[PDB]
């Protein structure tokens, strides 16, 4: 066992394949299914597993009551094989958490759970499978984390947090960790701007995040670091906006600096993801400029570096009809590819009960997952299929 | 880990032993069992493992309504050790797919599996659980494959795919891997044939397929091929036909080149297979010659290379009062039995519900495997066993 | 891995002391646990396991009528770790089955397992989870075998099968097999007397067997073996009676070679078993002398050598208020135990349902088991615990 | 594989943070879950795992029925690892047991589990999954042991047992033992003492244990022993009383040797622990004085070695509205933390249904896990979580 170097550059690909389907809500109709929200995917060098937060009770039943509440003691970081079911029988417990990230270091896996009050909470961070350090709140408002896969290279692993308000300036912060240990830490200095949730990949032995501003943006933070934790930090230059709510494409204009909001978008948001290509980028967006329905990604000419509105590529992997939600980047190590690039994934949540389905007393989600290739692939819908109401809603 | 080498002969056999029986809809009944269609079996250096294609839904579940539909985005390949039911817990996630094959190489598994829409539907090969490369249709018209094992030789693997009309003529390739990634392909040149659903096995170091045609043959091509992807193709030569529907013996006549049909038997078939024998053949049918009820092996003498009636020996495992359904080729490795050949062995997939079973409102099916040994043995009748119609049937 | 040699003598014991009980019908009140009978215990290098037969049914469902029958195509033998439930997600599949024997050499586990119809049945031979060998039905009346483990002596596997009458004279062979291929056989002359169901164990490189008479013998049958299958064969000396039905202690003269029985106790029985401790024996019995309730064993002085009535050790393990059923022998190897002796084992099968509980539609086992210890150890009773009638039984 | 030293000093530690919850009850309401009480975790090496005692029954089934009982023939110890629910899936049987101990030298896991009649009880050790040794009753009285883990150092393990009275002088030994073999044991001498239930750990190459007083103290016993099984006993220092029922810390003058009680405290308590930190005492208790409600932990300066009163932290994990239970310690090992010394952690159990909760046919548990860091860390409450009553209660 060796860490992973994980400092390859990025692949560019061309086009986006299905990799697994995991259909849990369908199947939690009748089998033992973990109420869920906020799934992600991380790879260590021999397997990929899909982590995600319970709500401490199964899909049918009464104790699924109220779940579209965020935060509980009842919720726990869990994970299967990539593909299974967030079932009762295979689940591994990672860590108590309403908010968390995860990934592996090449030697074991890195988990860091937050739990606690609103205004005291506390991340707890699990290497191996035991309890290593804690990251106390710093601002006292719901500290909070990517939800997606963390980023190791050269034995250290990284990710970026938040404290503080949800619709206002908040605090965010880099870690820096190694075999479970915070080493590095660093404040983002970014008036103005709101950072939440990022979706983080290895590139070129940095660190690219796209995250969600959840305050005056409708387009997405862009987060860069390196090892040392000194950073870059502004928007996706794109003048496409990725997040949700947004305008019409034609209503915005881009910006590498500033948030562009307003016209109704303001105080809201999704976690999703881009890819860097070159000067270009891929970009994830539901297909709903007001609500987290349908599924598309894009391909945006030289779209990470100005503000380009110039669409090479589109892919829909989710059609407008159905439920969609959070999005979230991850990279398949060379170990498994023997390719000398990283190859970039991504993952799609798919969200059923409230707030969109009012007659379910419950709140799940189930995922797809898509890889990057060398060639254009076709997209189609792969919905979530549940048939909603479930028995427990009557 | 090696590669391993699968150039052996083919082991001449005299009698099937039964080796596994799966019971999954019986257990299903109660027990938490995908619905499922299309079960095959595959082997590694160390273990034989049922793969299938669920419908993303359990026995006894509202999810089941429809199940007798084909392709869908919720059907997945999946597998469980040799002998256990497809069920909720065990089930490991292959592919999303709603046609797929899958083997092992010696160091990992192979699957490919295809989703998508049926007028552009994509492969996606998986190597050692990671997406590795597609293949896209290119005829797009419901893309497909063998629904059975692949054939590994030397680290390279190798399958069979159609793409095109159902009962017309279609357009039909073979496709060699190696680590996941397509090396090589080759177009089967097949004018008036129709090839689907290829049963494969290695022989000798060529793979050797028996397959269905769902256009003009009563009668089942034969498609030989190499690691060059050089081909032989035509028809099993035997005067006794083995696809279903078909004629009674008497009133057939072999051809080694020729597509035999009409008599109300065109444009259907179901998946079958056969084993070389020196010059003579093991083949499978349906006891029915209408319908997917009862299934028999026969040995042919001489039935590979001419329109030979004589049949040596017979031995029945289902009896026709039962249902039936797909069967299909596989074989056990060096690795496992010391042996210097290849042991031939065959499943068996018992289809219950539609369209047979009107009062059921799902299809799934469940297995039996059977392994040829130096020696004769009795049959019996290893029926499904399911007592139907179901709770959800109600 | 390398071989056992299980070449050691058989430890003296002065006690049994649980070591696990499965709890398997209680749990499957609720849980999905497989309908079973025949258990039974067997140990390889670093694992015990038990093996069982199901019914390819689950407890409370539907399926689980009219298992009563002792035979189906439905029927595997399956296993699961020691002390677990016989449940539908942990169970490994081993062989079809309504008859078999297992064990393990040191590298791989052996399965043997008997199905088809009472006519033609035939055993499949598994090694290491491939089919090896067959033995065909030499009768044509119901061939059968241990229903426990069998004994691997410097990797070769031995069992004993029988195939003939219930109630007269049949046949019985010893089977000698290496890396699941059958090296040699051997026929028992037995003339008068009826073996079935042999408990066996290896003691100082001979296997030692105490099985049941299902004629005219309520006293067991003992049969020896060597490597050559040369064989002593007789009754178990002791002038205390162990087979049930069979009289009261005072009503009965032991034997050395004949079958004693009469006085109501002809044509029925129950496997069991017995371990000799030099010239002494434990051996088990339920409590009861006409129904298979209660259990105790017996350290008979002199037992295995002279008609002795000296009961030296008894120890009850199960009251007569509760139900039995069939009982069996294995050992623990050097590997386990670091010791110079092989550690004299046994379990208890406690069935519920048919016939005894005629309320209930079906009829199951659970288990305990039980090691020989160097002290004395007490008893209690450890009753299978289930309530009956089940939901399915209303 | 080597035996663990275990002979490094524990850690000094300044908070607490949350490790795992199992949520099992909430999980129970619909999947298939043991009933439980006496949870505890134990390390090995490379992993934690949680033990309980079940009660041969699952939640929400008939069987669990009048669970509040204590011992039965269906109880047994088993675990699944750390974090997961005591499910009928994932747990693996370790002993009979209706009393229990279980631990890790380094090389294979050991178990002490104790079943069998009040008045002739047995404890059986397995070691490697293989029963090794017996320790019998000599009080004939109840013989039981800690419920949580016992501590192995340098390939000895060890732990402590009662037999006798509940309420009066009973008797106390410690066990020494080595590859599940017992090579010593003493007679601990305590007259007006009372010892049950010890939470054991290593510190600097000895065992430290507070224990449970349920005879005349509502103070702790401190018991502490060296490899030859000398010892020091007396009582928790700290002018805090800790046990359950106790009377309110004003009231209370601590004593090192003293049982201290009345008040209305006599012939009761509760399991519990606490940690030495040089001359300091971690120990945790119920925040209700008279009921096995709430839970805090408190650093008590000085509280070891005087009767000090000085608080000097305290931090609630489970306010007072919520119930509590049985509560214990462990250690992780150098071999998952790589520091110098060994990391104290702490599991509570939290009781639902009887005798509290009166309306439940039921009585189960669920646990929280909490470890040692170096820095504060906030409280909160984690709670069970359950809905009562359940569905078999109505
Ligand atoms: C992905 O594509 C980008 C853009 O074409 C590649 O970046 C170029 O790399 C070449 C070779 O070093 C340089 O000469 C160019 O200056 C780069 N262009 C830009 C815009 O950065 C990159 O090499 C590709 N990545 C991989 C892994 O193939
Ligand atoms: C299976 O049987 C066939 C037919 O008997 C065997 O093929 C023969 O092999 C021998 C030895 O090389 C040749 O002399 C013959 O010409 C072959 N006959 C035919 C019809 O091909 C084959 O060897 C057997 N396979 C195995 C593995 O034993
Ligand atoms: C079990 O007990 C028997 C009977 O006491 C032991 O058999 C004796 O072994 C000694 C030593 O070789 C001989 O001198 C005696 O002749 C034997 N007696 C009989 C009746 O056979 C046996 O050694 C014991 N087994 C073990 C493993 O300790
Ligand atoms: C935990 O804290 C205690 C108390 O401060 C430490 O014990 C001291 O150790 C030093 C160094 O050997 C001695 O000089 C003192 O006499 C000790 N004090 C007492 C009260 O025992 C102990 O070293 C700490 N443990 C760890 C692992 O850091
Ligand atoms: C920690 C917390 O509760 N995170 C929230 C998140 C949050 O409200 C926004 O980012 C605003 O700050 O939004 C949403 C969301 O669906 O919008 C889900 C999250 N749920 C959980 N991760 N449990
Ligand atoms: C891809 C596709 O849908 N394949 C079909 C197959 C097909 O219709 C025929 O071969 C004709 O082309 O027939 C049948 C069949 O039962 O006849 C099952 C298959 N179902 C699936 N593999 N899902
Ligand atoms: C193969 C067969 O059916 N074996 C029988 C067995 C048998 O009837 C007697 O030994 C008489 O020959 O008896 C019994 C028994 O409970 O008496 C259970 C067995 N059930 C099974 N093993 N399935
Ligand atoms: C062996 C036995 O039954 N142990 C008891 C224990 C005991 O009654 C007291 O310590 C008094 O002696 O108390 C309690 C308790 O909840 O108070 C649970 C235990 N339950 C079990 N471990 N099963
Ligand atoms: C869910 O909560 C609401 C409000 O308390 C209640 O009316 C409803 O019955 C609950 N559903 C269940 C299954 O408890
Ligand atoms: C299955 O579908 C049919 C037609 O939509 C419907 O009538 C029937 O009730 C369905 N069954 C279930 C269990 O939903
Ligand atoms: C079991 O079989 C009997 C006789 O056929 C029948 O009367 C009874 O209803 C059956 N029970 C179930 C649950 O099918
Ligand atoms: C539990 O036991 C009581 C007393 O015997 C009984 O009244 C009650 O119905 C039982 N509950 C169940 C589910 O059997
Ligand atoms: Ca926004
Ligand atoms: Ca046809
Ligand atoms: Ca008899
Ligand atoms: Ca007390």
């Amino acid at each position: 066992p060796e860490f992973l170097n994980n400092t390859e550059p990025l692949c560019n690909v061309s086009g986006f394949a299905i990799v697994s389907k995991d259909n849990g809500i369908r199947i939690g109709s009748r089998g033992h299914v973990f109420v869920i929200r906020e799934p992600f995917v991380a790879c260590g060098p021999t397997e990929c597993r899909t982590f995600f937060l319970t709500q401490g009770a199964l899909l049918n039943d009464k104790h699924s009551n109220n779940t579209v509440k965020d935060r509980s003691p009842y919720r726990a970081l869990m994970s299967v094989p990539l593909g299974s079911s967030p079932n009762a029988y295979q689940a591994k417990f990672e860590s108590v958490a309403w908010s968390a990230t995860a990934c592996h270091d090449g030697k074991k896996w890195l988990a860091v759970g937050i739990s606690g009050a609103d205004d005291d909470a506390y991340a707890v961070i699990h290497y191996g499978g035991m309890p290593t350090d804690v990251v106390r709140s710093w601002r006292k408002q719901i500290l909070r984390t990517q939800e997606s896969s963390c980023v190791c290279m050269n034995g250290n692993c990284y990710w970026v947090m938040t404290d503080g308000p949800a619709n206002s300036q908040a605090s965010y912060k880099i870690f820096k960790s190694h075999e479970g240990m915070v080493t590095n830490e660093r404040e983002v200095s970014f008036q103005g701007g709101h950072i939440e949730e990022c979706s983080c990949y290895p590139n070129l032995g940095k660190v690219e995040c796209v995250c969600r501003d959840n305050w005056n943006g409708m387009n997405r933070p862009i987060l860069i670091f390196d090892e040392d934790l000194d950073y870059e930090v502004g928007y996706l230059c794109a003048g496409i906006p990725t997040d949700t709510p947004r305008v019409q494409d034609s209503s915005f204009t881009g910006s590498c600096t500033n948030a562009v909001g307003g016209s109704g978008t303001n105080n809201y948001g999704v976690k999703g993801f881009g890819f860097r290509q070159g000067n270009s980028v891929w970009a994830g967006r539901t297909v709903s400029i007001s609500s987290r329905s349908g599924f598309e990604i894009l391909l945006i000419e030289d779209g990470w570096i100005r503000t380009s509105k110039t669409i090479v590529k589109k892919v829909e992997v989710l059609n407008n009809k159905n439920w969609s939600g959070y999005s979230g980047a991850f990279t398949i190590p060379i170990t498994m590819t023997s390719k000398q690039c990283l190859v970039p994934c991504f993952w799609l949540e798919m969200i059923r009960g409230k707030p969109e389905e009012r007659t379910s007393i419950w709140t799940s989600s189930s995922s797809t997952v898509f890889c990057g290739v060398s060639s254009e692939v076709p997209g189609w819908s792969w919905d979530d299929g549940a048939i909603l109401p479930f028995d427990i809603d009557k």
